[PDB]
This record gives C-alpha cells, structure tokens and sequence, in this order.
C-alpha cells in the first residue's frame, strides 16, 4: 500500500502499556500510515533519535498511567530543544488523556480512541 504518511509512535518514559498503542498502530496502517512502532518506556531522547531517523510527520504518545502523563510534555521539551517541534505534529492519547491536557502540555492534538486517532492524523497533514 502506498504511504500516505510517516507516524513514530510509542507509550511514554515509565509506562509498560501498548495494548490501545498497538491498536491505534495496526489503525493506523489500514489506512495507509507507515508507522514505526517504538515500543514501551521510550526516554524523550529516544523520540528525539526516531524522529530524525525516520522524519515523521507525526510523533504520538501513549501513557495509560497518570504519573508518567507528564513525560508526555518532557517529550515535547526534548523535542523543542533538539529544533524539531515545528517539523512534527504532535498527537496524545490513553484512558487518562484528555484535550484539556493536550493543551495544556502543548501537543496538535488528542484522540479517545484507535479510529478517531486515524482521522485526527490524517486532518494534521
């Protein structure tokens, strides 16, 4: 299939969920998506490092713990450090997340579920 895009993804520093993860990815692909699945307890430098690697058009992160939601705006910190914020759109997601933390985080965008997160990546390009 044709790509229509290239998403890294990967569930946040101290957070070992990938189920809705890998749902989302699997999503993703139907559609078209390249998506180079990171893995779990992904370290911001390490988004950092695919992002370079594989320029994406977009990061996405998931966290299902609410005390590693926060390593979700560390990424974004690592990213605006690295010069590389303005050349990714940035998409949230997990049980815990809201728009209201993807805002207040700064990430483009926030998705409840695996199919929403298909069209909120897709209107982001």
């Amino acid at each position: 299939m044709p790509s229509v895009g290239k998403i890294v993804l990967g569930t946040v520093k101290g957070d070992l969920h990938d189920i809705g993860k890998n749902l989302v990815a699997m999503m993703l692909e139907s559609g078209g998506f390249t998506v180079y699945n990171l893995g779990v307890d992904i370290e911001p430098g390490k988004f950092v490092e695919a992002v370079k690697k594989y320029q994406p058009d977009i990061v996405g992160m998931s966290a299902l713990l609410t005390t590693t939601m926060m390593n979700m705006k560390s990424t974004i910190d690592a990213l605006i450090a690295a010069g590389l914020r303005d050349r990714v759109k940035v998409i949230v997601g997990g049980a815990p997340l809201s728009q209201d933390f993807a805002d207040e985080i700064g990430a483009d965008g926030y998705a409840p579920d695996a199919a929403s997160a298909t069209e909120l990546c897709r209107q982001l390009l």
